[PDB]
């Protein structure tokens, strides 16, 4: 509202919400565990286009692309994957086949490898320990310590006052903790005061998956993974 939601986009499908000047979201869609889940990723203008993590597969990652030249009509040419699962890396191929140059972090490529997913080209120096945070175009990456999983980053835009969180970060509706199987629960909630504290003056959060909102969305996933931790 008018950020879409789960219905409002059919599955294979991709689409746009510019939150501000130069900065829009893609939500996609998916199958799995037997409900259709959402998911959110990041597109900064950088003067040609810079990605946040792929549209949760292959098939979304090429609607993506189709969607971004048919509304915006600048061409992506890098793109970063903020941690190691399926719904991030998935759809590197795609991306790297058009032509897009594709990021991670040393331990998330490793960790793709590993676990058998899609590994991206290059990859991010300086996010190695807890609270390091670097320049990547009109972005910057920061490492805030283990949380969703014991790779993931959050990327924040100075230009717009945009935080995507990525899975680190529930929305509001999510009451319990999703796929913490890789997670760090012991570690999650120091690794979300840490985004608090470096990123106080966030004005949009994007989490993971679903609807947008303010720095209220930290605390409400501290609120969720400490309640799961018991
Ligand atoms: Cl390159
Ligand atoms: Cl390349
Ligand atoms: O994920
Ligand atoms: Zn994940
Ligand atoms: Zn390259
Ligand atoms: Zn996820």
């Amino acid at each position: 509202g008018e950020y879409p939601t789960v219905s409002e986009i059919p599955v294979g499908e991709v689409r746009l919400y510019q939150i501000a000047d130069g900065v829009w979201s893609h939500i996609a869609t998916q199958s799995f565990d037997g409900a259709v889940y959402p998911s959110n990723g990041l597109i900064v203008r950088d003067g040609e286009l810079l990605l946040i993590d792929t549209a949760w597969g292959a098939k979304n990652t090429a609607a993506l692309l189709a969607e971004i030249e048919k509304q915006i009509g600048l061409p992506v040419t890098r793109a970063v994957s903020t941690h190691f699962h399926d719904d991030r890396v998935g759809g590197v191929d795609v991306l790297r086949a058009a032509g897009v140059a594709t990021y991670a972090s040393p331990s998330t490529r490793r960790l793709a490898e590993v676990e058998g997913n899609e590994i991206p080209t290059h990859s991010l120096e300086g996010l190695s320990s807890s609270g390091d945070a670097v320049r990547f175009g009109p972005v910057e990456l920061f490492y805030p310590g283990a949380a969703h999983s014991t790779d993931n980053l959050v990327v924040y835009v100075p230009s717009a006052s945009v935080l995507y969180g990525g899975c680190a970060i529930y929305e509001l509706s999510r009451t319990s903790a999703g796929n913490v199987a890789d997670a760090d629960l012991a570690e999650w909630p120091t690794s979300i005061e840490r985004i608090q504290q470096h990123y106080p003056e966030a004005q949009f959060v994007i989490p993971g998956h679903g609807l947008p909102g303010g720095l209220d969305l930290l605390k409400h996933t501290t609120n969720v993974v400490k309640a799961h931790t018991n």
